[PDB]
């Protein structure tokens, strides 16, 4: 005898609607039930009609004020039938949906509820009774056709999906009732203006593609009852509710079975509980109120005429990229330039809600950042690539002068005069210097790890030339008395020094790198050795040597002075000194030995042209140690006795 | 006898109005008027109440079909009012505008003009019937409470201004008439509550901050009619009327003078084409439909959703920056991200207007290109330091071999061999090229540009030293014969190649640069010139020049013998021939000269450590051609005579 609210005002689907049910038929509700609800404006007389067609309880509005009444949605079943016999009971079951009326002012502007007990309503009925006023039939809003187009649309696009299986499918009876209808317009001509409003809806939604096809037809049946007024007709309207009464009842011309879905009374307050999930939280349902909606286009609108009032007035300020850059006249520049359009956006955006108004502020701060940004970062990085070569020339105007001591300060300061001369003009750390900063320090790296390669490539080079010198000289100076001593005293110079190499290097290293700092350095001795002796001793200066020794005893005495000659034994005991004084160090140096008698043979296997370019021969190896040749060794001996003898009995003349 | 439209169906104001209303009552129209217009839903029954209430004759619905029948706004001068004592004629004319009706199906999407036409009359009238339904009361949008709000809002923002300036304004009033009211609501109870929504309606809107104090009061009056039910209560109806015609006419209880805003006929009907100007096209006034405004939140709503599903999914491939690049492999990768967002985008939005969806597509594109072009930038640029270090070895790897023809077809190379690399990985040039190359090229020039400053300081350096190779030893040659024409064979090669310098060089040039190629180079041999000197000729290898020449003849006969002296009057004869074989140059050799006797002076101020740093001293000058000093000149002479002398009478020993 009282109804119950299936889902109340907050939107909570009700537990014990299935036991309710039960409940108040004695009779077991099996598939023998039909559901019927109602739909449209506050206070169109909905729940008044109900309970005077079914013969429910809902309350009704009392009519000291026009105000919402039935809140969320309610169900009650119907004990009888008014009709034009009177009361009827009827075979099946009726369950009869009240609904809270759309466009209350109770709720004005969110209309989330509205939508969604629409859509229920819609989705879980056979029968759906729109009830409008004959005034509002050539109506668009207070027609509720915007309403409406929302809930069929998201209806097709959330379950017009189950279907293409043959059911008793919901078609569902649209039961449109025209009230206060005087009688003047006839209700066919009211009819066909709002199936066609019906129809215009139809096309008018969004479809997914798999059921554009799909028409309204499809979907759903339209019949009409107009109702005379109620309180000034008071007859006529009762009469008229008999005789929609005997419809559905007594007709039966109403409810069909494919309105009817098919399955026992449970089985629908399950379908419902479910049908009230996927409603009750649908992302297409979910709305913003107009007004958003609204200030939303609105402050676009705005962003784009201020960010248009922005960017031709900066096609102005850097069409020309600048000549001469001042980042404390620039950062300015450019709050300046986010102060206008800021201002002017806010002179005309301030009124609308304010977090849309803040939203969209935002975006367009944003769009100016990233257009600021295209020319802080043009200047910023004209800065880096100056100061950094200086930064190299800095490198560079300190050979080899304590290197990771100078890297450390020098790389320093340039990364921290960047950081500051570029925040300058950033603005309140909006525009970032991550990526500047970032890409700086990679081509520091890079220009050092070059730099590097040029100062343990230049440690090498002038390292070999305060061994070249200390090396090619030591020869002759040792060379001025041909010893059992010479190389002991010359190649314990020739590696007193090819190890100190160099002591440290001070520079930053590459120790693998460090180390083969000097396997090109020991390679070069071992390559300018052989230099050395293939020049200093050739078919051209060993000629020569003969005569260096073969003064000082043949043309010379005792003390320094050039031999007194006596007798003829004399001038022929003297002559034959220097056979041997030109014959006696060849075993010192032919083919260069060590005090031990052993050849001397090199570090590395050169006279090949394949270990060659990592640091810039016959049959066997020309070999290493082969100062003169294959004869030009002997083409010496073949000219000892030419020249020389040539001055033995060519100088005979002077004892006369 | 035939009203007109003031403005038509599509915005066009009339132009033979004042005139149309002088040819009315035949009176003189001056400030006698008053202006009085309708607003409401579509078939309210307007038209059909100023007809009854003024004596007007606008058409009315013709009741066959329910639709728009005014349209447009309408004007015609009230013959007689309709009063309690039968027709009345007033002493002002009543001028009474007939505006379409809010809300028909006819426009059911495009509001535009409804919102127009309603600040029109709003504007431009001393009183304003709000004709609702008695069911239009508790509505919202059936109450047209949004139309309004726009309405009233704009009203504020467009002519609220005027004021502050003491009319005779225009406080409008709000005459609310109510239609088919049956009574059992109290009409003051009907009025209490939309006046409620009135006020309401007023906190509501957008306000310019000067006038945001204003109240609704300050603007607007209110008052209330109900009517009757016209076809079920005619006399009633018609009474109802006749007590609203002595409500304005007989009691005189309606117009007041604050809404009159005080100026003739011809003043009004000109306020109203400026009215209808700054409304026919005004920026808060035009809309786009809900449902564009509807599909632009959805369709963001998307962009994000499918975004954030592009963004933590990129998080995934790029928070790792690749090992090892493939830009066939990325640009795929990238084209593949883009696809999946667009088709699900797509797979959700392709439902709503193309457009909106098609505007919001390409956002969605940028939004990822943007967020795609951070990592093709990375790369990228990751591409271009190696190539261009690879590009820096290639040049100096070709030490002047023919610069600037290498320099076009490796620079031209890099340039083509980044631009094809790269545009791989860019998306049919989505993502540009354009800054890249730029920086490239720049790159190229700091490059080539510091490569030509270490070619042409190379070619004056090993210049300067096929010089000094050809220069102290074509000293050194010419010196075994002191000759008159020492100098004129010393200084023909000193400058016969101190010119050829060294012919052009085929780097690219700097021609004033080119030109101070030399200026170093000149600069330099005038500075190893007197280095030369002061380390070929000085007080070591100065006392040591003596004997060279000294043995030449006083050790030596006549054909390269060591002399057979005779007598000693051939021992101290060929004496005599050394003291000046030891004298005999000086005059070639103590100071440097020419074959002219002329002292030579250095091309630079140089013994002055300004000009030095340019390219890497006592009182006068510590003179340029000064070799032997203020006397170590004749601390040779105190030896000559030692030495050379310790050998005259030294070797006499010799003749015994
Ligand atoms: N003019 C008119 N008034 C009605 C009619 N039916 C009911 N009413 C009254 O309209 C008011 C609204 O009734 P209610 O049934 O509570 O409307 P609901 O909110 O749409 O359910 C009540 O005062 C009813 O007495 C009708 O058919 N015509
Ligand atoms: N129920 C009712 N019908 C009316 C009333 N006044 C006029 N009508 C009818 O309503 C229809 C609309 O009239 P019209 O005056 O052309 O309306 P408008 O478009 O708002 O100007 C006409 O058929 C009128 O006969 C009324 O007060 N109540
Ligand atoms: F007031 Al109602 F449905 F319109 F309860
Ligand atoms: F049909 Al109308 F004003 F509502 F002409
Ligand atoms: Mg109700
Ligand atoms: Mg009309």
């Amino acid at each position: 005898q009282d109804a119950i609210q299936i889902i109340d005002e907050n939107k909570h689907f009700n537990t014990g609607i299935l036991d309710y049910i039960n409940k108040t038929s004695p009779a077991d509700v099996g598939n023998n039930y039909h559901i019927i609800s109602v739909f449209g404006s506050q206070s169109t007389g909905k729940s008044t009609l109900l309970n005077r067609l079914f013969n429910t309880n809902f309350d009704v509005m009392d009519e000291l004020n026009r105000q919402q009444t039935t809140k969320g949605i309610w169900l009650a079943y119907s004990p009888v039938v008014s009709t034009t016999l009177g009361h009827t009971t009827s075979k099946s079951n009726i369950l009869v949906m009240d609904v809270e009326g759309t466009d209350g002012r109770e709720r004005g502007e969110d209309q989330d509820f509205e939508r969604k007990a629409a859509l229920f309503a819609l989705s879980t009925s056979e029968v759906l009774i729109i009830n409008i006023w004959e005034t509002q039939v050539g109506l668009y809003q207070g027609a509720n056709m915007g309403l409406l187009k929302t809930v069929f649309e998201v209806n097709l696009s959330l379950f017009g999906k189950s279907k293409l299986e043959t059911h008793n499918d919901h078609k569902v009876l649209l039961l449109i009732v025209i009230r206060d209808h005087v009688g003047v317009t006839p209700v066919e001509s009211l009819a066909k203006t709002f199936t066609l409003d019906l129809q215009n809806m139809w096309s008018s939604l969004a479809k997914p593609a798999e059921l554009e096809h799909l028409q309204f037809a499809d979907f759903f049946d339209v019949t009409f009852h107009a109702l005379n007024h109620k309180v000034l007709q008071p007859k006529e309207f009762g009469e008229g509710i008999n005789r929609l009464g005997d419809r559905l009842v007594v007709s039966n011309e109403l409810f069909k079975p494919e309105y009817h879905h098919d399955v026992p009374i449970d089985g629908w307050t399950m379908y419902a509980e479910r049908c009230w999930e996927q409603i009750e939280t649908n992302k297409d349902l979910d709305l913003p109120t107009q007004q958003i909606l609204v200030a939303q286009f609105k402050c676009d609108e705005i962003v784009e005429s201020v960010f248009q009032e922005f960017l031709t007035k900066y096609q102005h300020h850097f069409k020309e990229v600048d000549a001469a850059p001042d980042f404390e006249e620039l950062g300015a520049l450019f709050a300046d330039l986010r102060q206008d359009a800021f201002e002017d956006y806010d002179a005309s955006a301030s009124r609308y809600n304010k977090a849309v108004y803040e939203q969209k502020r935002k975006k367009l701060r944003w769009l100016i950042n990233d257009k600021l940004k295209e020319v802080f970062d043009v200047h910023a990085k004209n800065l880096c690539n100056t100061l950094l070569e200086k930064f190299e020339k800095d490198l560079v105007a300190l050979k080899g002068k304590d290197f990771a001591v100078n890297v450390k300060t020098l790389s320093t300061k340039l990364v921290e005069d960047v950081n500051f001369q570029v925040s300058l003009m950033s603005l309140q750390g909006d525009l970032s210097l991550d990526e500047i900063i970032l890409a700086l320090t990679k081509d520091i790296d890079a220009i050092v790890a070059k730099q590097q390669v040029v100062e343990l490539n230049s440690i090498v080079n002038k390292s070999v030339k305060k061994l070249s010198a200390s090396l090619s000289k030591s020869i002759q100076f040792e060379l001025g008395d041909p010893n059992e001593e010479t190389w002991d005293n010359v190649l314990q110079q020739f590696k007193g020094v090819y190890e100190k190499f160099g002591g440290d290097f001070g520079l930053g290293t590459s120790s693998t790198q460090n180390q083969q700092a000097i396997e090109k350095f020991k390679f070069k001795s071992w390559c300018q050795f052989y230099d050395v002796t293939h020049k200093l001793i050739s078919r051209e200066k060993l000629l020569a040597l003969l005569q260096d020794r073969f003064d000082d005893k043949f043309r010379y005495d005792e003390n320094g002075l050039p031999k007194l000659y006596l007798n003829e034994q004399d001038l022929e005991k003297t002559f034959a000194v220097a056979k041997q004084h030109a014959l006696q160090v060849l075993p010192i140096l032919t083919f260069a030995k060590l005090a031990d008698g052993s050849e001397i043979v090199p570090d590395y296997d050169i006279f090949d042209s394949k270990l060659r370019e990592q640091f810039l021969d016959d049959e066997e190896d020309h070999c290493f140690a082969e100062i003169i040749t294959e004869q030009e060794k002997l083409e010496v001996l073949a000219k000892f006795k030419k020249e020389v003898d040539a001055k033995y009995i060519e100088t005979k003349r002077s004892i006369v």
